[PDB]
């Protein structure tokens, strides 16, 4: 029998750890879930269903229900694109678009771009963890409280917009090298902004955010460590690649993407590899010395890609190579992608060129729009 899951979402407070992901993996591999006699008594199984994008839970005795029955494949988007509010628009206006590029890669690799700037608040993939993280807080943290994090630009914007829609104040901290939209847009949205001209990176700022959290008592939402980041991308981003691959009739052989917190590419890899362990994850390694906004190298410390049972292959990509790929996608597709998006296309093109990849459909996650990076675009033109 089916029950609406939204009545059981307190498992999102109480379940801790990654062991519930074993249930997620098995449900996704088999395409079905067993009925719970007493759903309340199995909170890891319930959380596993939520995280894979179920909206209904299987209830009763000895029965089972398919992904489809459980709502993994429900259509959420109103056909006419009318929404009663911004947050409802965020939530129901999904999937983000999956668009086949006209670029051809060697060796039968066909490229589809998932365009994460189709998110209403930060015009980036960061809307998703910001909504999941603030929503998780909202039953436990008093309205009017301050929330804060370190950000490279996007999450700070997403966080400021969402905190404010939920009745919180926000503070964002940025390194000096962050884009200007990141330093300015959060103030437009009512947040306080602290810029550290000395910080050589975003994670460099975390000790300072933690120390101020202890003194001032704000909630440090820590997108680098908060499992709600990875979980947002499981029930959103990753579920979408899966359902979009099926309904689109793609022959999905892999996904490609970049790594900041590692939240969205861990979810994409974990979720798809649960369905078919041979699906590749091709991930960008910014070349040493280079700065590609929003992303960084794996050995600088990333939670989910490291702790989860995920296969992937790395590819080094210089800033200059990322920007060359921005230029090529622009002139092929009329789509203006961000540097991190250019880096991921480049990473996939490299793996294609080396003969490493099967022919088929590959999905590249494009974190944001290139309109936000005019002076990198200028440098790339020369
Ligand atoms: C956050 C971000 C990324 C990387 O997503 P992570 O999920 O946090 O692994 C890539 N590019 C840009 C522009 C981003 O803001």
């Amino acid at each position: 029998a089916l029950a609406d899951i939204s009545g059981y979402l307190d498992v999102l407070d109480s379940v801790r750890g990654f062991s519930y992901l074993e249930n997620a993996r098995e449900v996704l591999r088999s395409g079905e879930a067993r009925c719970l006699g007493n759903p309340r008594s199995e909170p890891e199984y319930v959380k596993a269903l939520y995280v894979i994008g179920a909206s209904r839970i299987p209830v009763g005795d000895g029965c089972s229900h398919t992904l489809e029955e459980l709502g993994v494949f429900d259509i959420s988007v109103p056909g006419e694109m009318v929404f009663p509010s911004p947050l409802d628009f965020f939530e129901r206006g999904k999937p983000t678009p999956l668009v086949r590029s006209r670029l051809q890669l060697p060796n039968g690799v066909r490229v589809w771009l998932k365009l994460e700037w189709y998110n209403p608040f930060s015009l980036s993939v960061k809307d998703r963890p910001a909504v999941e993280i603030i929503s998780r807080l909202s039953r436990r943290v008093e309205k009017g409280s301050l929330v804060a994090d370190a950000t490279s630009s996007n999450f700070g914007v997403a966080l400021s917009a969402v905190a404010r829609l939920y009745g919180y104040r926000a503070r964002v901290y940025l390194p000096g090298a962050a884009e200007e939209f990141g330093k300015l847009l959060p103030r437009l949205l009512g947040a306080q902004v602290i810029v550290d001209p000395e910080a050589p990176s975003t994670v460099h700022l975390l000790p300072r955010v933690m120390k101020d959290s202890k003194n001032e008592g704000f909630v440090h939402v820590n997108q680098f460590y908060n499992d709600a980041n990875f979980e947002a991308h499981m029930r959103g981003t990753a579920r979408e690649i899966f359902v979009q691959s099926r309904r689109g009739g793609l022959a999905l052989r892999g996904v490609a993407g970049s790594l900041g917190t590692s939240g969205h590419m861990s979810a994409a890899a974990f979720y798809l590899q649960s369905v078919d362990p041979s699906i590749r994850a091709v991930l960008v390694q910014p070349a040493q010395g280079d700065s590609i906004p929003g992303i960084r190298r794996v050995e600088t410390g990333m939670l989910w890609i490291n702790m989860l049972d995920i296969s992937y292959t790395l590819a080094e990509v210089t800033l200059e190579e990322a920007m060359e790929a921005v230029v090529e996608v622009a002139r092929s597709d009329g789509l203006v992608i961000g540097p991190s998006g250019g880096a991921a296309v480049k990473a996939l093109a490299k793996k294609a060129a080396e003969g490493d990849l099967e022919p088929g459909d590959y999905v590249v996650v494009v974190p944001d729009t290139g309109f936000k990076y005019l002076s990198l675009v200028q440098n790339a033109l020369e």
